[PDB]
């Protein structure tokens, strides 16, 4: 029961001032075990060692309430200083008659943090009587019952009705207010469900998701069987491979993107904070997992409709095009269904980043621009068969394939150097900003070396040994500023944890070396793929790098993500920031 | 919230003893609504209006007040009876030294008795608040608090701390004496988890039903397109369908059992009692969902197997034996997995049926073996079967065809005539006797009116006659018997409830009369799927009504059990009995 639940319940920016159950069980067992004999020994002896650990154990008991009334206290201040800020500015902006708009979300925000503090009152209450009940069963001692309500019960932790004031005052204020007195309709926004682990998978999605799954795999399999005791008349499928591998790479990454967000909910990663979603509705991982394989299912049957031709009066070049028609307009459906407001989320931050540096930056938008890195294939691909489209396919270097190539590394290079004029300060925003400059380099050096090479200038040799240079160089380079910033490590501080920070979110901890040998391999042969694809080497076993290389990046990417919001977590952890600071806008 | 979650943890046994919190809601609307206009009328009327309803509104409260005060004394005097009852003995047996292995579960199922009435104490006093709660703040007056404080919070309802001690003494009385002073290992037990629809989905059960389930419709559309656009060459491919079409209805037969349970947890029906399966653990809808899918994939995949032959080095005819051993093989599964408890009650109830009247006759076995008639089909496929493989199947009216039909209708009927001997009552364990006596009669006169015209003997047509005349009468008494005591219909106390019983389970009152005109319709033309079936009248037009009507009867049967339950739960309700009546047995 508890010990999980509490983990469960447990906001992770605040998990060291919660009091550490588990470390009070180990104690607790570990002291009944190490119980001398009663005949070994004299009698006296085992009422002695058992009143030093009594004292002991008291000891460590009543340091963890002063670590909670302290840091309560704090958070009450906090709590009680933010309202008068958002309460004053209520009258100036009343005496004045947009801003309500987002008035209305600070209020929500800061009763949020409200309810955050009660819930660190209660739940830490229940986990004080329901730790010291078990020494008292296990030590068959009921002093434990009396220290409590000596002190757990009438400590200003809990004893303090200040927050329900608060509350109050709150729910009143709003209703009265920005809500023009309905008091149903105030509460319905302002009402927070349980967060975090806490909210349990609906029965109906996990169905779904599981249906999905089912039909993707026998599809598959189906697929299979269809390359081999089937069609044999290939001739050269390959533009069948370069139309579906950008769809099939952009279902495996929303896969991943689930498994990392499961990982973010379970480890404690509070990636709603982060990115900036509203903690009361997000998206968990069955819905993006759901969302995954109804893309399969579109890509395996458009897939097997080429392969099996079901109808013979349409031709064979529309299945690939209607499917990305139809995730297009899933993307952009303007109807309120199928994950309306996640759907015009996504959009507006993809407008946000493709319109750089027009908009101030934050953090999803940054991170979606740093993963559609992993996208250029996409894109590439994209490219491509418009160029088929509109060029070749009978409907019975040509200097464009390297620009596309640098085009999401732009977008990032773009957004530093906004987060530089907008901090004015060069590092980090300036340094990295050099990370993706390396990229437009090594894609420009290598375009040349080939068209020289193909054209037989005498510039090739050394044009070759300048892109090698460039690609050693940017392969270095991203690699260590990943490793050092993006993770954190390799800190001074790693004491224990060898080649790693002082804290580390997951509990395993060979993640982190696995991730750090197998992000040192695959960025290395990724920007190979890089030059590949964007050049007239080759087009034999060139194709068949790209396609091969194209998803095993994409899981480095998934990789990436773990431990990119686990550093920004931990940045944002030390600070104790569980809501998110939100400004009232001027006038 | 509210007025959901009261359904969910409701004993269903005393949903009538509970508070009516959505009676009180929809009191508080209604009075709301007919709120005179201020303006209207003079001031003091709208005063007037709002005492009476006041007044009228506070006289039903204090008289469910009182109801739940006499139930809760009922229940109070009926534990302590019965603790003294459990206690008691329990010196004579200790003075005397399979008891013990009994004794142990009488305890576990009063204690679970004083868990449900204690769920009673908390669960309507929070239901009794909220409500009060509610009126304070739509009639924006306080004198529901002081009301719920003068009366609910002192009266004995839940004032009283009788059960706590209760309690306490029986986990003690427990520990000490059957479990050897081993408290977790009594509570491991003796503790009672949420019952009823409170008990929530796993997950991982939902998703592997929805994996099975999405595996099966691909593998059925994959069946339907192999019928069409695939092998042609039948010639006579009904012997597979005449060993596939029995795994088919053993198939189809748990899926609406799945739903017959999901049924019965959401409308209240209490299963669970009635079978005598122990509370704290049993199969919810989805495990027999799960089931009924990973079945449905084994038929489909040996049914693909049969059509597109994978290897060709094993004949056609493993397949579909092969099936039925795997099935055979996990239900007597001897290893503890795959539903061990589950598994071994259902084979210790089928073994209890089989071996009648040598046992004494519950409802469950009754229930399976009545249940048995619609799978007198599965019997005779596998009996066909097994004569297919020992007599014909190249490995490179036989005078049991009928007997076999008739097994079931056997079991049924002698277990009625050992219900008779114990109870010494001839209605009904003796007039349902004769319902399935009829079957025999009807079975034997086609037998014999077939050979005869094969034989073109002259007694023929009496012989038809007869046999016309006994199928109308057992077709019209089983379809009495059903319509008049399995579902308890007809009553004379019908009321409102035309042509039903003065209280029905259900919410909607259309189920019941499509279910009524259901069981008239299919009740005939099952008594002709078993006249034919076990007769040479025709073997073209014959095999093809048999599997037609075969599936079509497991549906009514499906149906059934709704009603069947519910008339159960009724019988079982109007006692107020939520606890098995467990014996200690002699000495």
């Amino acid at each position: 029961k508890f010990a999980e639940h509490l983990s469960a319940h447990i906001t992770p920016e605040w998990r060291k001032q919660y009091i550490q159950y588990e470390a009070f069980k180990d104690m607790l067992y570990s002291a009944q075990d190490q119980a001398p004999s009663v005949e070994v020994t004299d009698e006296d002896t085992v009422k002695r060692y058992f009143a030093k650990f009594e004292e002991k154990f008291f000891q460590t008991c009543e340091k963890e309430l002063a670590k909670i009334n302290t840091f309560y206290s704090e958070k009450l201040a906090e709590a009680q200083r933010r309202f008068a800020t958002l309460q004053n500015e209520l009258q100036s902006s009343l005496d004045a008659q947009r801003n309500i708009k987002d008035l209305k979300l600070a209020f929500s925000e800061f009763y949020l943090s409200l309810i955050l503090l009660q819930n660190y009152q209660n739940l830490n209450f229940t986990g004080f009587r329901k730790i010291l009940k078990k020494h008292d069963k296990i030590l068959e001692t009921s002093r434990g019952a009396d220290w409590r309500v000596a002190h757990v019960e009438v400590a200003p932790f809990y004893t303090c009705k200040k927050i329900n004031q608060l509350i109050s005052e709150t729910e009143a204020v709003v209703t009265n207010e920005l809500e023009d007195g309905d008091r149903q309709k105030a509460m319905k926004r302002l009402r927070v469900p349980p967060l975090g682990a806490a909210q349990p998978a609906p029965a109906w999605t996990t169905f779904r998701v599981g249906l999905f799954c089912g039909i993707f795999i026998v599809l598959n399999i189906t697929l299979v069987l269809a390359a081999v005791f089937k069609l044999e008349t290939d001739r050269s499928i390959w533009p069948l491979i370069r139309i579906y591998r950008g769809g099939f790479l952009l279902i495996e990454f929303l896969f991943l993107l689930g498994i990392n967000t499961y990982g973010w909910r379970q480890a404690g990663v509070n990636h709603v904070l982060i990115f900036e979603l509203n903690p009361r509705s997000n998206l968990s991982h069955q819905h993006l997992f759901e969302i995954a394989g109804f893309l399969g299912i579109l890509w395996c049957l458009s897939l097997l409709a080429c392969f099996f031709a079901p109808i013979s009066v349409i031709p064979t070049y529309v299945y690939p095009l209607a499917l990305y028609g139809f995730m297009v307009f899933f993307l952009i459906n303007p109807t309120k269904t199928f994950y309306y407001k996640s759907r015009f989320w996504l959009l507006k931050l993809l407008f946000r980043v493709f319109t750089a540096p027009f908009h101030k930056v934050g953090f999803a938008d940054f991170w979606l621009a740093d993963q559609l890195n992993s996208l250029s294939v996409i894109l590439m691909d994209l490219e491509y068969m418009i160029c088929f489209y509109s060029l070749e396919l009978k409907w019975d270097t040509y200097g464009v394939r390297a620009i596309v190539q640098c085009i999401p590394a732009w977008l990032c290079f773009i957004q530093c150097l906004r987060r530089y004029r907008d901090t004015k300060r060069a590092f980090p925003h300036l340094v990295n900003a050099g990370k993706y400059s390396t990229t437009f380099f090594m894609v420009t050096f290598a375009a040349l070396y080939s068209t020289h090479k193909e054209r037989g200038h005498s510039d090739t040799m050394v044009f070759f040994y300048l892109w090698i240079v460039f690609y050693i160089i940017s392969s270095c380079y991203t690699l260590i500023w990943d490793l050092k910033m993006d993770w954190g490590l390799f800190d001074k501080n790693a004491g224990e944890n060898t080649f790693l920070r002082e804290e580390i979110v997951y509990p395993q901890k060979a993640y982190y070396y696995c991730a750090i040998i197998e992000d040192v391999i695959l960025r290395f042969a990724w920007t190979i793929q890089i030059s590949i694809t964007s050049t007239t080497l080759l087009p034999h076993s060139g194709d068949i790098i790209a396609t091969v290389f194209a998803p095993l990046e994409v899981f480095r990417r998934f990789v990436w993500n773990f431990f990119r919001l686990e550093n920004e977590h931990l940045n944002n952890c030390g600070e104790f920031r569980a809501v998110r600071d939100i400004s009232v806008a001027p006038l």
